[PDB]
């Protein structure tokens, strides 16, 4: 259970911003197509900082004993991918990178928010079971992160290419998975 | 009186793209900064999306490369990651592919249209002499890339976060280079 006006709300900031841009839009153009009171879009965002702030927060938001690695780690690329192949994060996705990459400002509040993860977490526990070799897990999770984003990811956010099918879609996890696990697994 | 001129707006063009973006860039501010009349640019570049076409050329130029049966893969293939690494920590490169990310991001349109190989035809002809195995060279080419620009390009570009270090540089390219012939290689 969300909440609907919110969501109603953030929504048409999207298709808001992903028309006229981020900084020419404003609260009340979001007010009209969010078909609500300028009032009640103030209620939830004080301003579009208060609501930048809240579809970053949305953005990059989306281990076992011995169960095996790959058993484990292949369910962790799924659902990173399924995250990933959902047409409404697409969608936020574009319009914050397009609202940050020529923005100095905005681009500070990126990275100071990405200074503060799943796939990481993991690692670090699978090295001290031993099972993983010693690395940087922020490292790690990077190339890891980047074997599925640069197929179901940046095409999309930057070419609007098409979501992978679902053949495609595990052929991506499929040889992440066999490249990761090649090269950082300790063979038990 | 026009040789020194399409260069000259072509440059006002790269710094103010560079600066502000693409999108919101308009060609009589590129005039005032190559200082020419908007005239004078309107008719060396017709349209803004002329512009965009000689932005593409620009970041190409920055781009041996050849495949070498007779060395060690990791040899030429250190050297094509370095040098594209070397593109990567180059501020002028980043800005101009900042302003081409940009400009189809912001526009459905120009990217609908404007969709690397370098590295896929060094794969295919590894893969005929029989050292890769059998890949769709396009997809091998896209994770080597993707395990370098995560670190050193989408940062960057992205949200203008630090120019990886030497050290970092060094760091992406060997662990690149790792995992990619771990898993690829016919030894």
């Amino acid at each position: 259970l969300t909440d609907q006006k919110r969501e109603s709300i953030v929504q048409a900031a999207i298709a808001e911003f992903g028309d006229r841009g981020f900084e020419i839009t404003s609260m009340d153009r979001i007010a009209a197509r969010a078909e609500v009171s300028k009032r009640t879009v103030y209620n939830h965002f004080p301003s579009k900082e208060e609501l930048f702030a809240e579809m970053l927060q949305r953005l990059w938001n989306c281990y076992r004993p011995l169960v095996s690695l790959r058993e484990q780690l292949l369910e962790l690329l799924w659902g990173k991918m399924r995250n990933l192949t959902d047409s409404s994060f697409l969608d936020l996705a574009r319009v914050v990178v397009g609202a940050t990459i020529h923005s100095p400002e905005r681009a500070q509040v990126w990275l100071a928010r990405i200074n503060e993860e799943t796939f990481s977490a993991w690692i670090r526990a699978a090295q001290k079971d031993g099972r993983l070799k010693p690395v940087d897990p922020g490292f790690a999770a990077t190339q890891m992160h980047a074997l599925l984003k640069s197929f179901a990811f940046w095409p999309q956010v930057t070419f609007n290419a098409a979501l992978l099918t679902p053949q495609e879609q595990s052929n991506v996890v499929e040889s992440a998975l066999n490249m990761f696990l090649g090269w950082y697994e300790i063979p038990g």
